[PDB]
């Protein structure tokens, strides 16, 4: 299953090279969340980052920024609810009970389902699966780790999103290298394209 990695709330140094590793070693999707943020940064961060990643990377701000960097599409949220006015492209949204991914997910390309790790049930997750409800199309999010990441594609979810499990693994100036970081995403990669699970 596709494994979705989600951008930090903040800007940093260092970020453009440690996203451009982790495209490298094969990042699926990138989801770009700088809440409330002078669209210069986000300009400034896509930039450095190797135009071909581009198609790669859905925005939750700045919705302008799509075809200004050829970004694959756009996340709508709270802060920023509708599409440009003619937009056309990508579109994706957040649900937040099995109802709602229920009469919403065929209205996006998908879908992000949370809070996974806490509102749902085991038992009415897997009632959900034979439902057809989730599917290639509704990714889970929140609390995902390499603990229950293998828990999370067995429920038949089309991929696993992560902010948290990922990023903390770095702390700047504290340490001198992102290496964590990106031998933990390889990690979370193995199990995400480790079928056997049967």
């Amino acid at each position: 299953m596709k494994l979705i990695v989600v951008t930090t709330p903040t800007f940093f140094v260092e970020e453009d090279k440690i996203i451009t590793a982790l495209f490298e070693e094969g990042l699926d999707i990138l989801h770009l969340r700088k809440p409330e943020t002078p669209a210069m940064y986000s300009e400034r961060l896509l930039t450095l980052i190797p135009e071909k990643y581009h198609r790669r990377i859905v925005t939750h701000e700045h919705f302008y920024l799509k075809e200004e960097f050829n970004l694959m599409g756009i996340h709508l949220n709270a802060r920023n609810p509708s599409e440009p006015h003619d937009y056309a492209g990508h579109v994706s949204c957040s649900c937040h009970s099995v109802e709602e991914v229920k009469n919403r997910k065929h209205f996006y390309d998908y879908v992000f389902m949370s809070p996974i790790y806490s509102t749902y049930t085991a038992e009415e997750l897997r009632e959900a699966q034979k439902a057809k409800i989730i599917d290639s199309k509704v990714m889970a999010l929140g609390g995902i780790n390499e603990d229950n990441l293998l828990e999370i594609k067995d429920f038949g979810f089309g991929g696993a999103v992560v902010l948290g499990d990922l990023w903390n693994k770095f702390d700047a100036c504290l340490d001198q290298n992102y290496l964590a970081v990106i031998e933990h995403f390889k990690k979370l990669k193995k199990l995400a394209d480790l079928e056997h699970h049967h």
